């Protein structure tokens, strides 16, 4: 039982006549899908938990579909969303639609036989509707009534000051008729997504009876939580390795709490839900603190960035803990200046007192003499106690890169010019 | 100033910005429009005092566009409406269209110079509008929290059961939208319509502003109210239409003629063309029900119309029936007096039976017998009477009488 199974993983927040949705999944394989809209030329982990859920649907033998919204990217979920949205142009939410379409791609199977994934994307049939067809069609069985009570949506009607544009009113409807189409077009009876999704999916539920007098069912994904109450990955943390580097997604994952370790596992890695029961029994018995932070980062790493990231993300872990930084590369360093370690800018020749200063590590220079003095200082590891001491040429790596540290865990990256 | 000329006929419930507009019509002539939906195969009563406003605007040399909805009655305006309107075809909507435009060019002149009448038509720029271009273009600019505030929604926007669809809550959108494209395809800086209007006018002058950077303003109607407080072109029949196979001419005249003293300088003020001093001074005195009664007939059904509809009041007050031709019988049959449908050779008796003048044929012979019944304006007092071919006017008709008002027009099958 499918449905029982993303139950035991924490994996399923709502669902729609559970019953017939089982009864329907284990009378034989199904197709299903969910939606990501382009709003931003990558996803993030919030849409890694429904895209990974699409895999396990298919692991299971399950056809996914991964609708790319080119037409509602263009249009804006309001779904819980405080503000309206500034509408982008064509141009800039196609470039988005290629460059979300290709990062889905990988997580899904599209080779393996009659449940091999599909992409799909709105715009095949929203670019040639008329706004006629639309409002009467499709609006005729929407109850203004009904959307305005919608949870959400009802708190952008509270003031005019933070109000809603038809436009993103609309959305709704849009969204709703996806689900019709995907059901005409491939059999598709089952939509899931985050638990924001909901009323967009029972819209969707609603439409395809409507319109093509067939059962259809949506199931939603719980929206990450923290046990201590904080937003998740609030550093967003980014699939693209150019917005977040493959180093900075490990060690996100090595810093996951001890309360919210153990749901993470069972969110965001295929790893069975006996052996991540058995690694949580490990950690309980164990007189130690828990080494489940490391299968996690292991796993999603190695998942999101492949081998490669993974050891790469691995290699400037130990570089930076060790202090030796000879193993890392020109693009190792390169991770480390776009978000690894706070960075600077400073001209080659500088001092170590002056290098402390910029970076934000010191007040001023009269501190960062007496900093020197007390050995705290490292560059690229080296203990260095001189505090007239000036870097040697071999010091700065790739002509471009030093690593200051004061203390043990305080670092700056020195991007050279 | 022509908006204080029609403040005086009370033709003005509400109008933006007023000094401006005032001072724009004094400069020159503007383009204005009015728009009516097609959602019967003619116009009524209520329709016509904003038609007549269209024609009062261009005898003061402005250019009248009246818009004809071929979009939006695909849509439905739910405006001051209790309750959802169900879909009408699109085969439907096009053939209703065409009898409106057809209707309303008789009271516009379209041959006249630069200010010359122009038919429109919403469907031109509707029917192949993309959904997202709708959506991005013309509905970002509107405030959902706004159009749920607007009082022609507020009685739908309380209960599901009496509630309100995506389709006809868009409505305000596309009309709103027309007076954007009117004023860039024809310069249009004035829109004018009933009371019930407003929020839909207002939305159009609001979107110009934002989609051309253009300030174009609007003019109401008052509703047509009775002094009694009951609706007004409600008869027993129904509305009062435009098209004389709907309403007869003699129908239409009557429903004039029986206006209220109390309403009839109001009325004389809202639907004709006569001066506000000569209204005035008719006022000091009536004749006003007859001069009512005379102009819009004559301005809806022509000279023609308006000696049909005097020819049959006369014969029927009269009594006499030689003035009337078979078209007069015509309008008698279809809404002028009660009619029965009857097989030659019943008896006299059994006629005022079946036309229901009388109960039964024993209580018909002895009102025959008291002489109260007449037969094309003869009396006739022999209860075993039976017609004479001659009393079957063109082969076809016979009007009945009992007593000195209750007629019946007989149709023989
Ligand atoms: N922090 C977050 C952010 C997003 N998500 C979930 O990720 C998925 C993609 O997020 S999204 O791109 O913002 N999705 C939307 O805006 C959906 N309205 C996209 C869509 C769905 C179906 C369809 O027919 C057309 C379009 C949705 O299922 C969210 O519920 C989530 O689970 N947690
Ligand atoms: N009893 C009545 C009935 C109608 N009217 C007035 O007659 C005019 C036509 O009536 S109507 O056909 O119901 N009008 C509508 O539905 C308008 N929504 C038609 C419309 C206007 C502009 C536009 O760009 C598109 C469409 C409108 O101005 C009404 O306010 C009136 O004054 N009294
Ligand atoms: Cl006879």
């Amino acid at each position: 039982n499918l449905i029982k199974q993303l139950q035991e993983r924490g994996l399923v927040a709502q669902v729609t006549d559970e019953e017939a949705l089982a009864e329907r999944l284990a009378q034989g394989p199904i197709a299903l899908y969910c939606g990501f809209d382009p709003t931003a030329d990558s996803l993030h982990l919030g849409h890694l938990v429904p895209l990974l859920c699409l895999k396990r649907f298919q692991q299971a033998g399950h056809k996914p579909v991964a609708l790319v919204g080119g037409a509602t990217g263009l249009i804006g979920d309001p779904s819980f969303k405080a503000a309206e949205r500034k509408l982008n142009t064509e141009e800039t939410v196609q470039e988005w639609v290629d460059k979300i379409r290709k990062q889905v791609a990988p997580f899904l199977d599209f080779d393996c036989g009659e449940n091999s994934a599909i992409a799909a994307n709105n715009y095949d049939w929203f670019g040639n509707m008329n706004v006629l067809t639309f409002l009467r069609d499709i609006g005729k069985h929407f109850s203004v009534n009904q959307m305005i009570n919608k949870e959400a949506v009802k708190q952008r009607l509270n003031r005019e000051d933070q109000g809603i544009s038809f436009t993103e009113f609309s959305y709704n409807l849009l969204q709703g008729y996806d689900f019709a189409c995907l059901n005409k077009q491939y059999g598709v009876v089952l939509q899931i997504g985050g638990s924001d999704q909901w009323g967009n999916i029972t819209s969707g539920i609603d439409l395809t009876r409507r319109l093509h007098q067939n059962q259809v069912f949506g199931l939603t994904v719980p929206l990450i939580t923290k046990a201590d109450g904080t937003k998740f990955g609030k550093t967003a943390v980014w699939l693209d390795p150019k917005k977040t580097s493959p180093y900075k997604f490990y060690q996100f994952w090595i810093n996951t709490a001890d309360a919210d370790v153990y749901r993470f596992l069972k969110f965001f890695t295929f790893m069975s839900i006996e052996e991540i029961n058995a690694l949580e029994e490990e950690d309980k018995n164990s007189g130690k603190a828990p080494r489940a932070q490391y299968v996690l980062a292991e796993q999603v790493t190695r998942l999101v960035h492949g081998e490669e990231g993974l050891q790469a993300a691995k290699r400037i872990t130990e570089c930076l803990f060790s202090g030796s930084l000879s193993a890392l590369s020109e693009a190792d360093f390169e991770q480390l200046a776009q978000d690894g370690v706070p960075m600077v800018e400073m001209e080659k020749g500088a001092d170590l007192m002056q290098a402390l200063v910029d970076s934000e590590l010191q007040p001023s220079r009269g501190q960062a003499r007496k900093t020197i003095a007390s050995n705290a200082i490292t560059i690229n590891g080296e203990k260095q106690s001189d505090p007239e001491y000036f870097f040697k040429e071999e010091e700065r790596l790739f002509g471009r890169f030093t690593l200051l540290r004061r203390g043990k865990k305080n670092y700056c990256l020195i991007c050279w010019k």
